[PDB]
């Protein structure tokens, strides 16, 4: 008996087509991802012919071009009750060793021809659409795996792949106990022969989740889902004998180790998701490691945290951006806080009047003389980030104060180093100046960045960040500092490639904790794409305005339930 | 058959004893090291009573201690012309669930009667000691693998272990390199059997070496070497199934890459790879894999990656490297002139350490738009920002005193009230500085934390990182400030990260490397603070009050 998969692509509304074609524009990526998978023989997977089988509607079969159908190297059986078999071998000339496609009548029939009629010379059967296979195939249950390309945009379609158990890692599922029914979908029975019985319930559970990729403005990932039970009860190598002589003194070192690992419960973020290849699962680990094994410490502000000293992150952002997913950033504060950075500008009234509050509990007229600073008018951050920024080590005297030519200006001149010497190993920018540290408000959290260019024109970041609060701060500073990427890279005609997170005292309070472990239950998206708009105007980092961007395809979860 | 295994601790001159008692004082984690190995059935190691034999010679036997004697829960055979098992079992008559302690007339005879007499009951063949049984056992050939405590330091001893093939693990080989080894040497057998011929030359081989331990001031480390021929010498099925196509695909790009590149790996035959120094073997591997060659400022052309990091615990040993020797004094002496806020490159090239003199010179000051610097004027680079960060530079006779932010004093005030600030670092990345200094900064930033346990812990950031040559003494120089800090604020040192922005490897220096990487590693030493009760400030420590215990460096490269 051979294994059964659909292999899909769908918006996260599970849009699949439009007047018999797809909603979107060509994601190639995926083309070659759908290709591999049903091409691939299985014993190719981990490094006389066997071929694989491509089961589809005739409306699919409809939709393809005459010269890409049949699927090449695969047999292809098409479910058509008026399709003759024979019309379809008249429309082309019949390649050599190519299998004659077939016509059957109902997804049983074909798996049964399948079975019997090509049980020496079939490995593996896809069905590869549309939406009448896809409902016929869950509701057999004869599915183990669906492989879903997550399209994170929506587009126009007429055509929509079954609701199922499991499509809450498409979008946010508002029956966060609060359902009105019964979530509605295809009854996907455990055991097929077992039909619709209720103890017979399956369930998708996702095991593989991607990075996030991109391809004509679309991101997308690829995640793999496995028939498991409905359960919802939660409701290197080497020689034998080179591992056998280690394998005593590895036992007594991971001793002090081993203990504390069975004294309490390892977090974990989905551990179902076996390859963790969502970039976001740097974030949750890191959580989980917080937790896990970090040290619990007092700290300035009384609420007690979790600590760890010496983290690290890395995002790629040549095809995404890495906004986090598993709780929705707030993306107008980094993009508002960012250009105002960039501004040199330390009112940050100036951010509270757009919405932005960020900055107001620490520019209080009780906060700013708990600082010593009575001489400080409310929103007067002191000569902090933006102003180290642009003027560095100038003197300050408030936020109304014109401060044009003094100081040093770090940005333009990693602009300037970039635009000209970009192989320099000195294009820092840091807003820790000690001799400033009094006359601030705050202490800057987020200190000191580096850039890179490799042999390609391949922008990278290097942000250090002393104290990182992994529960709220740092998705608003990987966002933070991946856009300041972007956007330098865009004035300076080089791509943007990689984000690097540095971090301090890394750590999350303990009232958080309990949230937290919620959040990382939740399986990541895929990430948005950032565009820069309107290019061809935007020439110098100060050009850009808060009109500039569009967050395409952002599909967060929602609030946490505490 | 029954696995035969040689457990020993040994000084790098391959001394194991003296006055027949071992030559250290009491290293604890070898002592649980040995225990948790010679009582370890593979039961519990691969995770009716089954035991381990350990056989011993009789001096060995009789250098324990009559209350660790015999060694509890393993056969103890020694093998003896003279003692008697008779005499042995009225000394401290056995427990029950312990063996009879039996006597063999030689390791042949121990073996054979562990192999017909206890085939059901013996797991693990152990031999223990001393310098007798394990050349014997050398010669025999019998013993599949070596676990050797690697003793950092040499102390008198008077009873030595074997030379073997093989013990190029201990230290440096030249005064007798290769030609004095078949008069020295035993000759290993790889078959037993077959004894002494010429294609049955066995040598035994690294593939453990485990981090740097320490106890009662004495630098160690675990190591086991395996028996091989000296010719070799010049989740569920169906989620992986499901997965393994879509990986494959994925992998496509990186798998067609590395089949073209021959992959530069260090010591590639060590496969349990703990000592801390293999962050830095690999991290000049996957430069030189991974890296991007472009040129640089001066053309000499330059590997690359950007953004990372290595680890390095400074409570049991500290990380001077020892793939390389490292200028320890050129390490010390620069420290001290940092915390002194001294920018006279002079008082470190007056003690011998010339590593500023290139960038002091009226030339090199003159190319930096430097012409009024004296000669030795680094300008107001890294000391000087750590104790005087914004102050206005004049020269490097001038007297700062209260002049710009003591940054290094805050930091110390902080650790001492109150450790879980999150604001304690210290910086010479000073934008406004840059152009008045010969050099900028390379380790530019540094950061401070204190655990529950009063651990203190350091990060230091670098923007540019010459793997080769200026790494391991950055390593060195930050844990040992890391150390005086611990000391000063009564703290104890944890961990240095280093945390590196541009991190290469010149072009040139990639053939002396790819030597460098045929080194195994050797335990760290322990660096020590004399005269602590004298110390109280960051600023008393003198040359003197350090000393370096243990340090045994490969030698020089010939590439
Ligand atoms: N995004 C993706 O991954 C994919 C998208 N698509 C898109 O989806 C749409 C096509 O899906 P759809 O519109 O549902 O048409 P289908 O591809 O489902 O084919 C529909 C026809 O196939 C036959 N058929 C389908 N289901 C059954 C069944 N259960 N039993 C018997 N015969 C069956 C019938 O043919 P007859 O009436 O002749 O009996 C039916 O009219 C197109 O827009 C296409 O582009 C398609 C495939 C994959
Ligand atoms: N650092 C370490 O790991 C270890 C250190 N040591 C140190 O080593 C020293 C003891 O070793 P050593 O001094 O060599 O004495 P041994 O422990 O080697 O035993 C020597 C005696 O054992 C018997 N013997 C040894 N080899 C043979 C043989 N091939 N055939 C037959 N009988 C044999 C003889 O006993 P008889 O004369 O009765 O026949 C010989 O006199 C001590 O200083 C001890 O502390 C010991 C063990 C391990
Ligand atoms: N992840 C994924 N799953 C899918 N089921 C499809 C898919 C969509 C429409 C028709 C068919 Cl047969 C397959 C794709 C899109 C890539 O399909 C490549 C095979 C189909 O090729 C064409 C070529 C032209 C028009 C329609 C399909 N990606
Ligand atoms: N890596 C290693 N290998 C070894 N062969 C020994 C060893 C040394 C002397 C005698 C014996 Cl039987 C074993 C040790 C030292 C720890 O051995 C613990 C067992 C013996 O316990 C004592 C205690 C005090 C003096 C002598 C042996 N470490
Ligand atoms: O950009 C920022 C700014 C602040 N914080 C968090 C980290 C700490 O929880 C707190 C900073 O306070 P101190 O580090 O000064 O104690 O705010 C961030 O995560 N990111
Ligand atoms: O403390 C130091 C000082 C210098 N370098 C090396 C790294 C670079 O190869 C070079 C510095 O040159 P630039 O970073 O200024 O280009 O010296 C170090 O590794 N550590």
């Amino acid at each position: 008996q051979k294994p059964v998969c659909l292999v899909v692509a769908m918006t996260p509304k599970r849009g699949i087509g439009i007047n018999n074609g797809l909603p979107w524009p060509h994601l190639t990526t995926d083309f070659k991802h759908f290709s591999r998978v049903t091409k691939t023989t299985p014993e190719e997977a981990s490094r006389g012919k066997r071929f694989n089988a491509v089961v589809m509607g005739r409306k699919t079969w409809e939709s393809m071009p005459r010269k890409f159908r049949p699927l090449v190297d695969r047999l292809n059986i098409v479910v058509s009750s008026s399709l003759k078999e024979e019309d379809i071998a008249a429309e082309k000339p019949q390649a050599e060793g190519q299998q004659r496609v077939r016509v059957c009548a109902s997804l049983p029939a074909a798996l049964s021809l399948l079975e019997e009629e090509y049980k020496d010379s079939v490995d593996q059967i896809f069905v590869v659409g549309g939406a009448g296979l896809y409902e016929a195939a869950l509701s057999l249950g004869v599915a183990s795996h669906l492989y879903i390309t997550r399209v994170a945009r929506e587009f126009p379609c007429d055509v929509f792949f079954p609701a199922f158990p499991g499509d809450d890692i498409l979008s946010n599922k508002s029956t966060a106990a609060q359902a009105a029914a019964p979530a509605e979908s295809v009854f996907v029975p455990f055991c097929p022969e077992l039909g619709r019985e209720k103890d017979n319930e399956a369930t998708y559970r996702p095991i593989f989740i991607s990075k996030t990729f991109s391809d004509n403005g679309v991101p997308y990932d690829f995640v793999v889902l496995e028939k498991r039970r409905k359960t919802d009860d939660a409701a290197g190598l080497q020689a034998p004998s080179s591992a056998a002589a280690i394998a005593p003194v590895l036992a007594w070192m991971d001793e002090e180790d081993r203990k504390k690992r069975e004294q309490k419960e390892l977090i974990r973020a989905v551990p179902h998701v076996h390859f963790r290849g969502h970039e976001e699962f740097q974030y949750l680990d890191l959580i989980a490691d917080i937790i896990n094994n970090g040290r619990t410490m007092d700290d300035r502000t009384g609420v007690g945290v979790i600590s760890k000293f010496g983290c690290t992150m890395r995002y790629s952002l040549d095809q995404a951006f890495p906004l986090l997913t598993t709780k929705r950033v707030f993306w107008k504060g980094v993009l508002e806080e960012l250009l105002w950075f960039i501004r040199g500008d330390t009112n940050a009234n100036h951010l509270s009047e757009k919405g932005v509050k960020i900055w107001d509990k620490n520019v209080t007229r009780e906060f700013l003389d708990s600082r010593n600073l009575p001489h400080r008018e409310v929103g007067d951050i002191g000569p902090g980030y933006g102003f180290q920024w642009r003027h560095f080590g100038a003197a300050y005297k408030d936020m109304h104060t014109d401060y044009t030519g003094q100081g040093v200006d770090q940005l333009k001149n990693v602009i300037q180093m970039l635009r000209t010497n970009p192989t320099d190993r000195r294009m820092l920018m840091t807003a820790w100046n000690p001799a400033a540290l009094d006359e601030m408000a705050l202490p800057p959290c987020h200190l000191l960045c580096q850039f890179y260019v490799n042999d390609q024109k391949e922008l990278s970041c290097i942000m250090y960040q002393r104290s990182c609060d992994v529960g709220l701060g740092v998705p608003f500073n990987i966002a933070s500092y991946s856009l300041l990427t972007l956007m330098v890279a865009h004035v300076c005609n080089l791509k943007p490639k990689e984000f690097i997170h540095f971090m301090g005292n890394t750590h999350v309070y303990t009232n958080h904790v309990e949230a937290l472990k919620e959040q990382l239950r939740r399986e990541p998206r895929p990430f948005p794409i950032v565009n820069i708009l309107n290019k061809e105007r935007i020439k110098e980092i100060d050009d850009f305005t808060a009109e500039d961007f569009e967050v395409v395809g952002y599909v967060p979860h929602g609030r946490i339930q505490m």
